[PDB]
């Protein structure tokens, strides 16, 4: 919550990109329930949004680590990908297809039915 409604300014959302990697270093388990309370918010608009700016070296690899650490345990990784083909962010479930995922978890009947992108579909 203190992340998605500060989902703009520096100094929080690196922060909290830095006591969510140190919790989820501290614990696994802790990233089944940071996606339960909606996570993949906020790391999908900012890992999107810092390739569109500015791309920070230490910022995008605290943004690649703790994805990392939610990575694993691909049911979520499931998840995400439902949650971001939910929305139309075709660069996160690129990502999370060429890292691992499935069309025949249907999914392409939610992408058909709710008016989405060309190339989500592509």
């Amino acid at each position: 919550s203190s992340l998605y409604r500060f989902k703009d300014v520096a100094e929080i959302q690196t922060k909290g990109f830095q006591t969510i990697l140190a919790i989820l270093k501290l614990s696994a388990s802790f990233s089944k329930l940071l996606v339960h309370h909606s996570f993949d918010l906020v790391i999908f608009h900012q890992m999107s949004s810092n390739i569109m700016e500015q791309k920070d070296q230490q910022f995008l690899n605290l943004c690649c680590k703790c994805f990392a650490k939610v990575a694993m345990d691909d049911y979520l990784k499931n998840v995400m990908l439902e949650r971001a083909c939910d929305q139309n962010n075709s660069i996160m479930v690129e990502c999370l297809l060429l890292l691992g995922a499935d069309a025949n978890q249907s999914l392409i009947c939610q992408v058909c039915e709710k008016e989405s992108s060309p190339k989500l579909v592509e």
